[PDB]
Protein backbone atom coordinates (compact mmCIF):
# COMPACT_ATOMS: atom_id res chain seq x y z
CA UNK A 1 0.00 0.00 0.00
CA UNK A 2 0.83 3.91 -0.52
CA UNK A 3 -0.76 7.03 -0.78
CA UNK A 4 -3.41 7.67 -3.28
CA UNK A 5 -1.41 10.92 -3.83
CA UNK A 6 1.80 9.05 -4.13
CA UNK A 7 -0.42 6.23 -6.88
CA UNK A 8 -1.75 9.21 -8.59
CA UNK A 9 2.14 10.58 -9.42
CA UNK A 10 3.75 6.80 -9.51
CA UNK A 11 0.45 6.83 -12.80
CA UNK A 12 1.00 10.50 -14.11
CA UNK A 13 5.01 9.62 -14.66
CA UNK A 14 4.50 6.08 -16.21
CA UNK A 15 2.17 7.90 -18.57
CA UNK A 16 5.17 10.49 -18.95
CA UNK A 17 7.38 7.84 -19.55
CA UNK A 18 5.07 5.60 -21.75
CA UNK A 19 4.48 8.90 -23.92
CA UNK A 20 8.57 8.93 -24.43
CA UNK A 21 7.71 5.85 -26.97
CA UNK A 22 4.46 6.52 -28.50
CA UNK A 23 3.51 10.39 -28.80
CA UNK A 24 3.80 11.31 -32.41
CA UNK A 25 7.00 14.42 -31.48
CA UNK A 26 9.51 12.81 -33.82
CA UNK A 27 10.34 16.57 -35.34
CA UNK A 28 6.79 17.99 -33.23
CA UNK A 29 7.54 21.63 -33.12
CA UNK A 30 8.16 22.77 -29.65
CA UNK A 31 4.51 24.07 -28.26
CA UNK A 32 2.48 21.16 -29.70
CA UNK A 33 0.10 19.69 -27.30
CA UNK A 34 1.83 16.43 -25.99
CA UNK A 35 -0.60 13.09 -27.25
CA UNK A 36 -0.10 9.57 -27.70
CA UNK A 37 -1.30 7.00 -30.38
CA UNK A 38 -3.24 3.88 -28.77
CA UNK A 39 -4.39 5.38 -25.37
CA UNK A 40 -1.08 5.35 -24.12
CA UNK A 41 -0.84 8.70 -22.43
CA UNK A 42 -4.57 9.85 -21.57
CA UNK A 43 -4.00 11.36 -18.13
CA UNK A 44 -1.08 13.90 -20.06
CA UNK A 45 -3.47 14.29 -22.93
CA UNK A 46 -5.93 15.83 -20.19
CA UNK A 47 -3.61 18.25 -18.48
CA UNK A 48 -2.90 21.39 -20.42
CA UNK A 49 0.68 19.34 -21.76
CA UNK A 50 2.81 20.64 -24.16
CA UNK A 51 6.33 19.92 -25.75
CA UNK A 52 9.36 22.38 -24.58
CA UNK A 53 12.18 20.73 -26.56
CA UNK A 54 12.18 17.15 -27.93
CA UNK A 55 15.26 15.04 -28.56
CA UNK A 56 16.11 11.93 -30.62
CA UNK A 57 19.32 9.70 -30.96
CA UNK A 58 20.92 12.20 -29.66
CA UNK A 59 24.72 12.66 -28.12
CA UNK A 60 27.11 9.24 -28.05
CA UNK A 61 24.04 7.04 -26.22
CA UNK A 62 21.33 8.41 -28.89
CA UNK A 63 19.25 9.05 -26.37
CA UNK A 64 15.52 9.88 -27.10
CA UNK A 65 13.11 11.86 -25.25
CA UNK A 66 11.55 15.14 -24.12
CA UNK A 67 10.69 18.32 -21.76
CA UNK A 68 7.81 19.21 -21.43
CA UNK A 69 5.71 22.25 -19.46
CA UNK A 70 2.80 20.64 -17.67
CA UNK A 71 0.53 23.76 -16.56
CA UNK A 72 -2.48 22.08 -14.90
CA UNK A 73 -0.22 19.85 -12.66
CA UNK A 74 2.52 22.55 -12.73
CA UNK A 75 5.30 20.70 -13.68
CA UNK A 76 8.37 20.49 -15.67
CA UNK A 77 8.65 17.32 -16.72
CA UNK A 78 11.98 15.72 -18.53
CA UNK A 79 11.38 11.80 -20.49
CA UNK A 80 13.83 9.54 -21.53
CA UNK A 81 12.68 6.86 -23.79
CA UNK A 82 14.15 3.08 -23.24
CA UNK A 83 15.18 0.93 -26.01
CA UNK A 84 13.36 1.01 -28.95
CA UNK A 85 14.12 -2.97 -28.95
CA UNK A 86 14.07 -3.86 -25.66
CA UNK A 87 14.88 -8.38 -25.81
CA UNK A 88 17.70 -7.14 -27.99
CA UNK A 89 18.90 -4.29 -25.69
CA UNK A 90 19.10 -6.87 -22.68
CA UNK A 91 20.87 -9.39 -24.12
CA UNK A 92 23.27 -6.89 -25.74
CA UNK A 93 23.68 -5.45 -21.97
CA UNK A 94 27.44 -5.50 -20.83
CA UNK A 95 27.93 -5.10 -17.21
CA UNK A 96 31.25 -2.63 -16.94
CA UNK A 97 31.41 -0.33 -13.83
CA UNK A 98 32.94 3.08 -14.77
CA UNK A 99 33.98 5.91 -11.50
CA UNK A 100 32.01 8.60 -10.97
CA UNK A 101 33.26 10.36 -8.66
CA UNK A 102 31.91 13.79 -10.22
CA UNK A 103 28.26 12.91 -9.23
CA UNK A 104 29.53 11.28 -6.01
CA UNK A 105 32.76 10.17 -3.98
CA UNK A 106 33.83 6.22 -4.66
CA UNK A 107 30.83 6.02 -6.53
CA UNK A 108 31.11 3.62 -9.62
CA UNK A 109 28.24 3.67 -12.11
CA UNK A 110 26.98 1.57 -15.78
CA UNK A 111 29.42 2.64 -18.17
CA UNK A 112 27.12 2.90 -21.35
CA UNK A 113 24.12 4.88 -18.86
CA UNK A 114 26.92 7.21 -17.22
CA UNK A 115 28.14 7.86 -20.76
CA UNK A 116 25.24 8.39 -22.55
CA UNK A 117 24.23 10.90 -19.98
CA UNK A 118 27.40 12.57 -19.38
CA UNK A 119 27.30 13.10 -23.28
CA UNK A 120 23.83 15.17 -23.52
CA UNK A 121 24.23 16.81 -19.72
CA UNK A 122 25.12 20.51 -20.92
CA UNK A 123 22.40 21.01 -23.63
CA UNK A 124 19.62 18.72 -21.16
CA UNK A 125 20.50 20.50 -18.05
CA UNK A 126 20.53 23.80 -19.90
CA UNK A 127 16.96 23.64 -21.00
CA UNK A 128 15.81 22.45 -17.42
CA UNK A 129 17.69 25.32 -16.23
CA UNK A 130 15.25 27.58 -18.88
CA UNK A 131 12.29 26.32 -17.64
CA UNK A 132 12.90 26.75 -13.89
CA UNK A 133 13.37 30.46 -14.51
CA UNK A 134 10.24 30.59 -16.66
CA UNK A 135 8.32 28.66 -14.10
CA UNK A 136 9.85 29.26 -10.69
CA UNK A 137 6.78 27.39 -9.22
CA UNK A 138 6.62 24.48 -11.16
CA UNK A 139 8.25 21.14 -9.51
CA UNK A 140 11.14 19.37 -11.95
CA UNK A 141 10.85 15.97 -12.66
CA UNK A 142 12.74 13.59 -14.55
CA UNK A 143 11.62 9.76 -15.39
CA UNK A 144 11.57 7.04 -17.89
CA UNK A 145 11.06 3.49 -18.57
CA UNK A 146 13.69 0.68 -18.99
CA UNK A 147 17.23 2.27 -19.92
CA UNK A 148 15.40 5.85 -19.81
CA UNK A 149 14.34 5.30 -16.06
CA UNK A 150 18.23 4.31 -15.57
CA UNK A 151 18.99 7.82 -17.97
CA UNK A 152 16.74 9.93 -15.49
CA UNK A 153 17.62 8.43 -12.87
CA UNK A 154 21.58 9.16 -13.31
CA UNK A 155 20.62 12.52 -14.78
CA UNK A 156 18.87 13.38 -11.58
CA UNK A 157 21.84 12.42 -9.38
CA UNK A 158 23.80 14.39 -11.64
CA UNK A 159 21.72 17.77 -11.68
CA UNK A 160 20.29 18.03 -7.91
CA UNK A 161 21.99 20.42 -5.53
CA UNK A 162 21.82 23.34 -8.21
CA UNK A 163 18.39 25.62 -6.30
CA UNK A 164 15.68 23.48 -7.32
CA UNK A 165 14.15 20.18 -6.54
CA UNK A 166 14.98 17.39 -9.07
CA UNK A 167 12.13 14.57 -8.40
CA UNK A 168 12.71 11.25 -10.16
CA UNK A 169 10.04 8.50 -11.38
CA UNK A 170 11.58 5.46 -12.90
CA UNK A 171 9.98 2.46 -14.21
CA UNK A 172 11.49 -1.03 -14.65
CA UNK A 173 15.13 0.55 -14.23
CA UNK A 174 18.04 -1.56 -14.22
CA UNK A 175 20.47 -1.44 -11.42
CA UNK A 176 22.90 1.81 -11.72
CA UNK A 177 25.91 1.03 -9.76
CA UNK A 178 28.09 0.10 -6.92
CA UNK A 179 26.72 0.00 -3.33
CA UNK A 180 28.18 3.30 -2.88
CA UNK A 181 26.10 4.66 -5.71
CA UNK A 182 23.15 3.21 -4.32
CA UNK A 183 23.84 4.74 -0.89
CA UNK A 184 23.91 8.20 -2.94
CA UNK A 185 21.22 7.85 -4.03
CA UNK A 186 19.09 6.50 -1.16
CA UNK A 187 20.16 9.63 0.66
CA UNK A 188 20.50 12.50 -1.35
CA UNK A 189 19.05 15.79 -1.04
CA UNK A 190 17.62 18.23 -3.44
CA UNK A 191 14.68 15.72 -4.58
CA UNK A 192 12.89 12.33 -4.42
CA UNK A 193 13.67 9.28 -6.20
CA UNK A 194 10.78 6.72 -6.86
CA UNK A 195 12.08 3.65 -8.28
CA UNK A 196 9.04 1.55 -9.61
CA UNK A 197 9.22 -2.40 -10.16
CA UNK A 198 6.34 -5.00 -11.27
CA UNK A 199 6.37 -8.13 -10.22
CA UNK A 200 9.07 -10.18 -11.35
CA UNK A 201 10.44 -8.03 -14.12
CA UNK A 202 13.79 -8.51 -15.29
CA UNK A 203 15.22 -5.29 -15.67
CA UNK A 204 15.69 -4.13 -12.51
CA UNK A 205 17.22 -7.49 -12.16
CA UNK A 206 19.82 -6.27 -14.14
CA UNK A 207 22.99 -5.68 -14.18
CA UNK A 208 23.29 -8.80 -11.22
CA UNK A 209 24.30 -7.95 -7.75
CA UNK A 210 27.04 -10.57 -9.07
CA UNK A 211 28.78 -7.70 -10.60
CA UNK A 212 29.46 -5.27 -8.03
CA UNK A 213 25.60 -3.47 -8.88
CA UNK A 214 23.02 -2.35 -5.79
CA UNK A 215 19.75 -1.16 -5.60
CA UNK A 216 19.02 2.70 -4.41
CA UNK A 217 16.48 2.26 -1.45
CA UNK A 218 13.15 2.25 -1.36
CA UNK A 219 11.70 0.28 -4.10
CA UNK A 220 7.95 0.67 -5.04
CA UNK A 221 7.01 -2.66 -5.97
CA UNK A 222 4.13 -3.57 -7.93
CA UNK A 223 2.37 -6.95 -7.32
CA UNK A 224 -0.42 -6.94 -9.70
CA UNK A 225 0.57 -8.65 -12.88
CA UNK A 226 0.99 -8.38 -16.43
CA UNK A 227 -1.72 -6.71 -17.83
CA UNK A 228 -4.19 -6.18 -14.86
CA UNK A 229 -5.07 -2.55 -13.90
CA UNK A 230 -3.17 -1.33 -10.44
CA UNK A 231 -4.59 -0.07 -7.83
CA UNK A 232 -2.91 2.13 -4.34
CA UNK A 233 -3.26 -1.33 -2.85
CA UNK A 234 -1.03 -3.54 -5.10
CA UNK A 235 1.92 -1.26 -4.53
CA UNK A 236 4.33 -2.33 -1.47
CA UNK A 237 7.40 -0.05 -0.89
CA UNK A 238 10.26 -1.85 -0.27
CA UNK A 239 12.90 -0.70 2.43
CA UNK A 240 16.50 -1.53 2.32
CA UNK A 241 19.38 -1.25 -0.18
CA UNK A 242 18.70 -4.98 -2.20
CA UNK A 243 16.05 -5.46 -0.20
CA UNK A 244 14.89 -8.79 -1.57
CA UNK A 245 11.25 -10.05 -1.28
CA UNK A 246 10.24 -7.46 -3.96
CA UNK A 247 10.82 -7.27 -7.69
CA UNK A 248 14.38 -8.86 -6.15
CA UNK A 249 13.57 -12.30 -5.43
CA UNK A 250 15.18 -15.53 -6.98
CA UNK A 251 12.46 -16.81 -8.44
CA UNK A 252 12.30 -16.78 -12.83
CA UNK A 253 12.12 -13.30 -14.43
CA UNK A 254 9.66 -12.46 -16.77
CA UNK A 255 10.21 -9.49 -19.88
CA UNK A 256 6.21 -8.90 -20.53
CA UNK A 257 6.08 -7.82 -17.28
CA UNK A 258 8.66 -5.05 -18.15
CA UNK A 259 6.06 -3.74 -20.63
CA UNK A 260 3.18 -2.92 -17.71
CA UNK A 261 3.77 -0.17 -15.60
CA UNK A 262 0.11 0.92 -14.98
CA UNK A 263 -0.17 0.64 -18.28
CA UNK A 264 1.14 -0.31 -21.45
CA UNK A 265 4.44 0.98 -21.79
CA UNK A 266 8.24 0.47 -23.61
CA UNK A 267 5.81 -0.52 -26.78
CA UNK A 268 2.71 1.13 -28.77
CA UNK A 269 -0.16 -0.89 -29.84
CA UNK B 1 -25.43 -5.01 -20.87
CA UNK B 2 -24.93 -8.71 -21.91
CA UNK B 3 -25.75 -11.42 -19.16
CA UNK B 4 -22.33 -12.06 -16.91
CA UNK B 5 -22.74 -15.97 -18.41
CA UNK B 6 -22.36 -14.10 -21.58
CA UNK B 7 -19.46 -11.95 -20.62
CA UNK B 8 -17.38 -15.48 -19.52
CA UNK B 9 -17.79 -16.70 -22.66
CA UNK B 10 -17.04 -13.69 -24.44
CA UNK B 11 -13.84 -13.42 -22.32
CA UNK B 12 -13.02 -17.43 -22.48
CA UNK B 13 -13.27 -17.27 -26.32
CA UNK B 14 -11.34 -13.95 -27.05
CA UNK B 15 -8.43 -15.73 -24.78
CA UNK B 16 -8.45 -18.95 -26.99
CA UNK B 17 -8.48 -16.26 -29.53
CA UNK B 18 -5.70 -14.45 -28.54
CA UNK B 19 -3.74 -18.00 -27.99
CA UNK B 20 -3.38 -18.48 -31.65
CA UNK B 21 -0.76 -15.55 -31.44
CA UNK B 22 0.98 -16.20 -28.09
CA UNK B 23 0.81 -20.32 -27.46
CA UNK B 24 4.06 -21.71 -27.65
CA UNK B 25 1.60 -23.97 -30.43
CA UNK B 26 4.27 -23.77 -33.10
CA UNK B 27 3.98 -27.52 -33.40
CA UNK B 28 3.77 -28.92 -29.52
CA UNK B 29 2.98 -32.30 -29.03
CA UNK B 30 -0.66 -33.13 -29.25
CA UNK B 31 -1.88 -33.33 -25.28
CA UNK B 32 0.02 -30.75 -24.22
CA UNK B 33 -0.98 -27.93 -21.79
CA UNK B 34 -2.15 -24.79 -23.67
CA UNK B 35 -0.29 -21.93 -22.37
CA UNK B 36 0.14 -18.39 -23.44
CA UNK B 37 3.08 -15.92 -22.78
CA UNK B 38 2.39 -12.05 -21.46
CA UNK B 39 -0.88 -13.46 -19.39
CA UNK B 40 -2.54 -13.52 -23.06
CA UNK B 41 -5.00 -16.51 -21.77
CA UNK B 42 -5.11 -17.00 -18.08
CA UNK B 43 -8.79 -18.39 -18.57
CA UNK B 44 -7.84 -21.11 -20.70
CA UNK B 45 -4.26 -22.09 -18.89
CA UNK B 46 -6.79 -22.60 -15.84
CA UNK B 47 -8.76 -24.63 -17.76
CA UNK B 48 -7.90 -28.73 -18.03
CA UNK B 49 -7.43 -27.50 -21.93
CA UNK B 50 -4.84 -29.14 -24.34
CA UNK B 51 -4.06 -29.48 -27.94
CA UNK B 52 -5.24 -31.81 -29.86
CA UNK B 53 -4.01 -30.87 -33.00
CA UNK B 54 -1.49 -27.73 -34.21
CA UNK B 55 -1.18 -26.11 -37.57
CA UNK B 56 1.29 -23.78 -39.26
CA UNK B 57 1.22 -22.07 -42.39
CA UNK B 58 -1.32 -24.76 -43.60
CA UNK B 59 -2.35 -24.86 -47.26
CA UNK B 60 -3.13 -22.12 -49.97
CA UNK B 61 -3.54 -19.34 -47.21
CA UNK B 62 -1.12 -20.25 -44.52
CA UNK B 63 -3.31 -21.01 -42.15
CA UNK B 64 -2.69 -20.44 -38.78
CA UNK B 65 -4.56 -22.22 -35.75
CA UNK B 66 -4.99 -25.39 -33.01
CA UNK B 67 -8.02 -27.70 -32.22
CA UNK B 68 -8.25 -27.77 -28.20
CA UNK B 69 -9.86 -30.07 -26.16
CA UNK B 70 -11.22 -28.36 -22.86
CA UNK B 71 -12.63 -30.58 -20.37
CA UNK B 72 -13.13 -27.89 -17.55
CA UNK B 73 -15.96 -26.06 -20.07
CA UNK B 74 -16.79 -29.20 -21.70
CA UNK B 75 -15.38 -28.01 -25.41
CA UNK B 76 -13.99 -28.76 -28.69
CA UNK B 77 -12.51 -25.64 -29.82
CA UNK B 78 -10.73 -24.38 -33.01
CA UNK B 79 -9.04 -20.97 -32.94
CA UNK B 80 -7.69 -19.81 -36.28
CA UNK B 81 -4.40 -17.15 -35.90
CA UNK B 82 -5.19 -14.02 -37.57
CA UNK B 83 -2.08 -12.29 -39.43
CA UNK B 84 1.55 -11.67 -37.90
CA UNK B 85 1.58 -8.26 -38.87
CA UNK B 86 -1.67 -6.94 -39.17
CA UNK B 87 -0.76 -3.74 -40.56
CA UNK B 88 0.33 -5.53 -43.84
CA UNK B 89 -1.92 -7.63 -43.73
CA UNK B 90 -4.57 -5.03 -44.28
CA UNK B 91 -2.61 -3.09 -46.42
CA UNK B 92 -2.38 -5.60 -48.95
CA UNK B 93 -5.97 -7.08 -48.41
CA UNK B 94 -8.25 -7.99 -51.73
CA UNK B 95 -11.23 -7.54 -52.29
CA UNK B 96 -12.41 -9.78 -54.69
CA UNK B 97 -15.23 -12.21 -54.55
CA UNK B 98 -15.77 -15.73 -55.31
CA UNK B 99 -18.88 -17.60 -55.55
CA UNK B 100 -19.44 -20.08 -52.45
CA UNK B 101 -22.37 -21.70 -53.55
CA UNK B 102 -21.57 -24.91 -52.02
CA UNK B 103 -21.87 -22.83 -48.72
CA UNK B 104 -25.17 -21.07 -49.70
CA UNK B 105 -26.73 -20.34 -53.04
CA UNK B 106 -26.34 -17.06 -53.82
CA UNK B 107 -23.45 -16.82 -51.48
CA UNK B 108 -20.26 -14.99 -52.57
CA UNK B 109 -17.55 -15.02 -50.10
CA UNK B 110 -13.80 -13.42 -49.43
CA UNK B 111 -11.98 -14.51 -52.35
CA UNK B 112 -8.75 -15.46 -50.15
CA UNK B 113 -10.36 -16.29 -46.84
CA UNK B 114 -12.36 -18.94 -48.36
CA UNK B 115 -9.41 -20.47 -51.15
CA UNK B 116 -7.45 -20.80 -47.87
CA UNK B 117 -10.28 -22.21 -45.83
CA UNK B 118 -11.36 -24.40 -47.99
CA UNK B 119 -7.77 -25.76 -48.95
CA UNK B 120 -7.61 -27.20 -45.05
CA UNK B 121 -11.35 -27.62 -45.02
CA UNK B 122 -11.07 -31.36 -44.85
CA UNK B 123 -8.18 -31.79 -42.89
CA UNK B 124 -10.01 -29.49 -40.48
CA UNK B 125 -13.45 -31.66 -40.01
CA UNK B 126 -11.89 -34.64 -40.03
CA UNK B 127 -9.75 -33.42 -36.91
CA UNK B 128 -12.98 -32.11 -35.82
CA UNK B 129 -15.56 -34.81 -36.19
CA UNK B 130 -12.95 -36.72 -34.74
CA UNK B 131 -13.14 -35.09 -31.71
CA UNK B 132 -17.12 -34.62 -31.71
CA UNK B 133 -16.78 -38.35 -31.71
CA UNK B 134 -14.67 -38.98 -28.62
CA UNK B 135 -16.35 -36.63 -26.57
CA UNK B 136 -19.99 -36.30 -28.40
CA UNK B 137 -20.94 -34.13 -25.33
CA UNK B 138 -18.80 -31.08 -25.74
CA UNK B 139 -19.73 -27.87 -27.40
CA UNK B 140 -17.78 -27.22 -30.56
CA UNK B 141 -16.89 -23.39 -31.06
CA UNK B 142 -15.00 -21.86 -34.18
CA UNK B 143 -13.00 -18.79 -32.88
CA UNK B 144 -10.64 -16.21 -34.08
CA UNK B 145 -9.73 -12.33 -34.13
CA UNK B 146 -8.85 -10.10 -36.98
CA UNK B 147 -8.13 -13.03 -40.17
CA UNK B 148 -8.73 -15.78 -37.46
CA UNK B 149 -12.04 -14.53 -37.25
CA UNK B 150 -12.79 -14.71 -40.60
CA UNK B 151 -11.61 -17.62 -40.61
CA UNK B 152 -13.25 -19.30 -38.16
CA UNK B 153 -17.10 -17.99 -39.24
CA UNK B 154 -16.03 -19.53 -42.87
CA UNK B 155 -15.15 -22.81 -41.38
CA UNK B 156 -18.73 -22.59 -39.81
CA UNK B 157 -20.95 -21.54 -42.53
CA UNK B 158 -19.48 -24.28 -44.62
CA UNK B 159 -19.25 -26.70 -41.64
CA UNK B 160 -22.80 -26.43 -39.56
CA UNK B 161 -25.38 -28.72 -39.89
CA UNK B 162 -23.49 -32.08 -40.11
CA UNK B 163 -25.19 -33.14 -36.54
CA UNK B 164 -23.52 -31.11 -33.88
CA UNK B 165 -23.75 -27.57 -33.43
CA UNK B 166 -20.72 -25.05 -34.13
CA UNK B 167 -21.54 -21.90 -32.13
CA UNK B 168 -18.65 -18.95 -33.14
CA UNK B 169 -16.65 -16.43 -31.40
CA UNK B 170 -15.59 -14.04 -33.35
CA UNK B 171 -12.97 -10.48 -32.10
CA UNK B 172 -13.03 -7.83 -34.47
CA UNK B 173 -13.38 -9.89 -37.57
CA UNK B 174 -13.80 -8.12 -41.77
CA UNK B 175 -17.06 -8.87 -43.50
CA UNK B 176 -16.48 -12.08 -45.24
CA UNK B 177 -18.73 -11.98 -48.26
CA UNK B 178 -22.05 -10.73 -49.91
CA UNK B 179 -25.34 -9.86 -48.56
CA UNK B 180 -26.23 -13.47 -49.34
CA UNK B 181 -23.73 -14.96 -47.03
CA UNK B 182 -24.36 -12.40 -44.17
CA UNK B 183 -28.30 -13.03 -44.21
CA UNK B 184 -27.13 -16.90 -44.20
CA UNK B 185 -25.29 -16.08 -41.18
CA UNK B 186 -28.21 -14.35 -39.42
CA UNK B 187 -30.38 -16.89 -39.87
CA UNK B 188 -28.29 -20.52 -39.74
CA UNK B 189 -29.56 -22.98 -36.98
CA UNK B 190 -27.45 -25.81 -35.26
CA UNK B 191 -24.99 -23.13 -33.29
CA UNK B 192 -25.10 -19.17 -32.89
CA UNK B 193 -22.57 -16.47 -34.37
CA UNK B 194 -21.52 -14.03 -31.43
CA UNK B 195 -19.53 -11.45 -33.63
CA UNK B 196 -17.79 -9.04 -31.25
CA UNK B 197 -16.74 -5.75 -32.20
CA UNK B 198 -14.44 -2.82 -30.29
CA UNK B 199 -14.97 1.21 -30.30
CA UNK B 200 -13.82 2.17 -33.85
CA UNK B 201 -11.23 -1.08 -35.11
CA UNK B 202 -10.41 -0.67 -38.66
CA UNK B 203 -10.66 -4.34 -39.34
CA UNK B 204 -14.34 -5.22 -39.20
CA UNK B 205 -14.63 -1.74 -41.68
CA UNK B 206 -12.98 -4.06 -44.54
CA UNK B 207 -13.50 -5.03 -46.52
CA UNK B 208 -16.19 -1.69 -47.58
CA UNK B 209 -20.17 -2.45 -48.24
CA UNK B 210 -18.99 -0.31 -51.36
CA UNK B 211 -16.99 -3.33 -52.75
CA UNK B 212 -20.12 -5.57 -52.08
CA UNK B 213 -19.83 -7.03 -48.80
CA UNK B 214 -22.46 -6.91 -45.61
CA UNK B 215 -21.83 -7.87 -42.00
CA UNK B 216 -23.99 -10.46 -40.21
CA UNK B 217 -26.43 -9.54 -37.77
CA UNK B 218 -26.36 -9.39 -34.67
CA UNK B 219 -22.70 -7.35 -33.21
CA UNK B 220 -21.85 -7.12 -30.08
CA UNK B 221 -19.58 -4.08 -29.74
CA UNK B 222 -17.23 -3.47 -26.62
CA UNK B 223 -17.46 0.11 -26.32
CA UNK B 224 -14.95 0.87 -23.30
CA UNK B 225 -11.46 2.20 -24.45
CA UNK B 226 -8.51 1.15 -25.74
CA UNK B 227 -6.55 -1.01 -22.62
CA UNK B 228 -9.69 -0.60 -20.74
CA UNK B 229 -11.45 -3.44 -18.98
CA UNK B 230 -14.42 -4.53 -20.07
CA UNK B 231 -17.59 -4.67 -17.87
CA UNK B 232 -20.97 -6.42 -18.52
CA UNK B 233 -22.16 -3.18 -19.17
CA UNK B 234 -19.71 -2.06 -21.89
CA UNK B 235 -21.11 -4.70 -24.35
CA UNK B 236 -24.17 -3.61 -26.76
CA UNK B 237 -26.12 -6.01 -28.53
CA UNK B 238 -26.69 -4.30 -32.00
CA UNK B 239 -29.52 -5.65 -34.43
CA UNK B 240 -29.85 -5.81 -38.54
CA UNK B 241 -27.73 -6.47 -40.78
CA UNK B 242 -24.88 -3.75 -42.03
CA UNK B 243 -26.33 -1.72 -38.82
CA UNK B 244 -24.79 1.25 -37.80
CA UNK B 245 -23.72 2.51 -34.43
CA UNK B 246 -21.68 -0.03 -32.87
CA UNK B 247 -18.21 -0.73 -34.90
CA UNK B 248 -19.77 0.59 -38.12
CA UNK B 249 -19.84 4.10 -37.80
CA UNK B 250 -18.92 7.40 -39.94
CA UNK B 251 -15.75 8.00 -38.06
CA UNK B 252 -11.85 7.59 -38.32
CA UNK B 253 -11.28 4.23 -37.04
CA UNK B 254 -7.77 2.98 -35.11
CA UNK B 255 -5.47 -0.06 -35.43
CA UNK B 256 -4.83 -0.06 -31.78
CA UNK B 257 -8.73 -0.50 -30.61
CA UNK B 258 -8.08 -3.80 -32.79
CA UNK B 259 -5.59 -5.24 -30.50
CA UNK B 260 -7.50 -5.07 -27.38
CA UNK B 261 -10.59 -7.51 -27.20
CA UNK B 262 -11.28 -7.68 -23.38
CA UNK B 263 -6.90 -7.83 -23.36
CA UNK B 264 -4.15 -7.85 -25.75
CA UNK B 265 -4.85 -9.82 -28.87
CA UNK B 266 -3.60 -10.02 -31.81
CA UNK B 267 -0.29 -8.98 -30.75
CA UNK B 268 2.17 -10.49 -27.73
CA UNK B 269 4.12 -8.74 -25.64
C1 LIG C 1 -3.90 21.94 -26.97
O1 LIG C 1 -4.32 21.87 -25.60
C2 LIG C 1 -4.95 23.01 -25.02
C3 LIG C 1 -5.14 22.93 -23.47
O2 LIG C 1 -4.92 21.68 -22.76
C4 LIG C 1 -6.21 23.07 -25.89
O3 LIG C 1 -7.21 23.94 -25.38
C5 LIG C 1 -5.82 23.35 -27.36
O4 LIG C 1 -6.95 23.49 -28.17
C6 LIG C 1 -5.07 22.13 -27.91
N1 LIG C 1 -4.60 22.20 -29.29
C7 LIG C 1 -5.00 21.32 -30.22
C8 LIG C 1 -4.45 21.45 -31.61
O5 LIG C 1 -5.82 20.42 -29.96
C1 LIG D 1 -1.68 -29.31 -17.31
O1 LIG D 1 -2.63 -28.65 -16.48
C2 LIG D 1 -3.46 -29.63 -15.85
C3 LIG D 1 -4.63 -28.97 -15.06
O2 LIG D 1 -5.40 -28.02 -15.85
C4 LIG D 1 -2.50 -30.45 -14.96
O3 LIG D 1 -3.16 -31.46 -14.22
C5 LIG D 1 -1.35 -31.05 -15.80
O4 LIG D 1 -0.41 -31.71 -15.02
C6 LIG D 1 -0.61 -29.92 -16.45
N1 LIG D 1 0.46 -30.50 -17.25
C7 LIG D 1 1.74 -30.04 -17.30
C8 LIG D 1 2.69 -30.83 -18.18
O5 LIG D 1 2.14 -29.04 -16.69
Amino acid sequence: EVSQDLFNQFNLFAQYSAAAYCGKNNDAPAGTNITCTGNACPEVEKADATFLYSFEDSGVGDVTGFLALDNTNKLIVLSFRGSRSIENWIGNLNFDLKEINDICSGCRGHDGFTSSWRSVADTLRQKVEDAVREHPDYRVVFTGHSLGGALATVAGADLRGNGYDIDVFSYGAPRVGNRAFAEFLTVQTGGTLYRITHTNDIVPRLPPREFGYSHSSPEYWIKSGTLVPVTRNDIVKIEGIDATGGNNQPNIPDIPAHLWYFGLIGTCL
